[PDB]
């Protein structure tokens, strides 16, 4: 069973139709101008080929699918002691999927001012999507970093508790713009092929990551990947997953393939709507739960 | 290879000095912190087995699988997750099981528990099994936490059983016992997607075993299961009575008792063992 | 206080009782009839003034909370009451229905009956009337339907705060909570709690002083269930309320009142008794 | 009330001060001498007596109590309580807890911070019957710096609209109303305005409505000693607001108001050496009202 194009092309086409029930985000003034009834896939095996269906040119910011690629960065840097010192594994240290865990993970990334910071998760992101060109999207950042009153008010929690001790403005400047960074599905599915090989760059076979920090990410992405529905996810599509607000799911078939979505209509529990029909239609027919 | 199980057991039993036994119930107090066994059923409907294999050992939160496997059988999925909850009530938490408990089919505490064994004798090959009776009296004599939470229940209607003989069934389902063989055939019923491995006859849907696996991966071993996740990578369920049920999808079945429990309510032997067993044949899921 | 206006403001407070609603979840106070409101308002020389349905005999339900609790002090003192429940708006206070069931487990006595009988003696005591007992029917009614009552019982057991068989405990709550009678010994419960624990008639110490100050403290942070803020505001005296329509009240060294106005507001007190009150509170000046 | 019973009374409640702690957690008031006390009583005659340290703290807390009255006068009541709660136990429970006291502080009126500071001062004025009260700007400083809880609340309240305000412009402005400074006689003469329902006790012409005076109160028996409020009740039985700079503003209602002062807190963050004063005062003239 290879991937066959026209394939995707009706499992789009079949799950464009669930676009009119659901509806973009709209606390965050810039998500509120993508549109509903775009959806793109794209799937990326260890042959190092991909196929992909779809509005595939649009790039999408990540949000919170970010958190999975800031979590494996600062394990590289840090290691798996410290990390787990300061946020938990369970779905008590915050867990890192979740806002309040994401911005301590966020505040660990290494480097002396929020551009160097950002920097160091730039290029690591651009060596896992195989894409040098990938940055993020201004206009985005600006408009979460002007209405982000709840991040704000768990910098200032985390102050507080003493779990960080960084400027609450520089750290969501940081997390702004990492939650920013923005490429399309094509690109996304790539991470989640490098995640699927346990670490391994799909062309060159050079570890990108440590096996153990891709098995951790994917271990968090079956049990808390998908908002608050992950368990839900879990019987109705079987893979580890994240998503984010502006209808990205990035998904690792363990050895075999990166799998990655951009569908902007969201269900009432703010996980892409047409990009979970999508997935559970795929999941079916593909056999992928690892269950 | 079972003579390289038989070493990987006594190394995990060095771990033993480091647990304690549940005593919160008295019954289980009892038990020997020494004591560690291991089966594994491969799809070839053979066993391998390790340690102390003929003590029998009751299941405690194990049974929480069993019995929501039972009553996702007979309601049906839509039912079922109108009652209780899909996300990490939980049916995998003590409020979420006594309500899947109090769906049980059947007119008595008798039929309702035979209903259990039947579907228990099954999926373990094994038409002998019953519970512990001396088990199931000291857990009924002082359950107060979970006659807190059936009188909860009632409060908000969520069920309408009558308390006393809700705990009846409760607590002898979670002294159902068996061996670790017994339990890890179990697993491999669930490893097939609930074919039994000798006749190929579907114990269970498919839609039910996946279901199942799905709770045992994101909560199935009491409050470490993202850690488990991490250092293991199996599908698996846990009991303070020290036992995992492990199911391994298209592998193994594997059934551990230690009764030696971590600080977190989880075999302290059996987890080494299972480390040791992920690590040596590479059965992360992940 | 002059009896024809009490009468006058009975009338005024029953224009609100289609406002409100009686208790139906303890099925026979569903029986009760909204409409009716009485009050008696018992002065130190000894004195009552009453209007309105005041022959009815009505349930203490939570009212009685602070007289077990009175009782319990005595008992077994204050240092071992406060070790075992709290003193804030292991139980916050005696007001809220885990505490309650605490002090209630501390009532003394080797049978539920006898224990029982203790805590009548002393109510007889307190409002100056030998026939008061409880009703048979709604002690019943509440032991029937009482999970939430059990539920905290049983957290109690696990955490080793209560050790009493908790069907014993709940046969002698529900007992406790169905105690009647009507607005005026009510009230005369009132006055004495008002007169720092002596008796009006006879001047004797039917509690201590310090025991009478506690409950009175209750009476004004948390005794109206989730409206003691607000009534503090409204009305500004100590009262205790119960899901019946009951409100006792005691104003330190001045009066004591009861009311029963059985149809409730949205947050379980009394409507047409609270109106009462705060009509005569405004009358008299009775804040504190 | 006679002074030289009060220097005894003062040298009986200083024993405790080794039993207690200041509060370094706003890195300036970790500066005050827990072996200071103060107290007066300022009675309806429009006199006062005191005893112990007279020397000037900051209020806090109490604070909470000024500028919930001047809100209420400013906005009216169902404004206010449209905004906060009433009662002890996104809606704000009540405006005595840090969240509602934000709410409160956020209604006053003015332009500017400035503004809003000068109308709060010069209500504080004329509560104390003294033109010479302002704020310390050390303590609103090191307040200013460290206060890290009441942004994460500011940002709650915010997000779910019940705050407009620029947070840092009202941490500004909060800050620098905790920071209001003044002697024990001056708190006091708060306290009597309260007690007196209002009215200034050397004119007689109110200062507050009598309703403002009694809604304060309540707030100060059901809930002014923060987590110790009925414990404060039995043992001494006056509407009473503390702060964690030592202060305790009492108001027996009729009868006198009382300011306390003793930077030594027990372990709940009230003022140990303040309220073991006050348990024997309350015990020598019978102030309870329950």
């Amino acid at each position: 069973l290879v991937y066959n194009q026209e394939e995707l092309v009706r499992f789009v086409e079949e799950a464009k139709q669930y676009a009119r029930y659901g509806k973009v985000a709209d606390y965050i003034p810039a998500l509120g101008k993508a549109n509903p009834n775009e959806l793109s896939i794209a799937i990326y095996t260890p042959d190092d080929e991909v196929v992909s269906a779809g509005d595939v040119t649009v790039k999408v910011t990540l949000q919170s699918i970010s958190k999975i690629i800031a979590l494996a960065l600062v394990l590289i840097d840090r290691g798996e002691d410290e990390v787990f010192h300061k946020v938990g594994m369970e779905p008590k240290p915050l867990n890192p999927m979740i806002n309040a865990g994401a911005l301590v993970v966020t505040s660990m990334i290494q480097g002396g001012s929020v551009s160097e910071r950002l920097e160091r998760l730039l290029a690591f992101v651009r060596r896992l999507a195989g894409n040098e060109r990938i940055s993020y999207s201004d206009e985005v950042a600006r408009s979460e970093f002007e209405t982000a009153f709840l991040n704000r008010s768990l910098c200032y929690f985390l102050k507080q508790h003493r779990i960080i001790d960084e400027d609450v403005e520089e750290l969501m400047e940081l997390y702004t713009k990492q939650c920013a960074i923005e490429m399309t599905c094509i690109d996304l599915a790539r991470i989640g092929l490098v995640l699927a090989l346990d670490g391994r760059d799909p062309h060159s076979s050079e570890p990108l990551m440590p096996l153990d920090v891709a098995r951790i990410c994917k271990t968090f992405m079956v049990t808390c990947g998908m908002y608050n529905s992950s368990g839900e996810f879990a019987i109705k599509v079987g893979i580890p997953a994240k998503s984010g607000v502006s209808g990205g799911i990035l998904a690792a078939v363990p050895g075999r393939c990166g799998i990655g979505v951009f569908g902007p209509a969201l269900d009432d529990k703010g996980n892409s709507l047409t990009g979970v029909k999508l997935l559970e239609r795929l999941s079916k027919t593909y056999s992928l739960s690892i269950f």
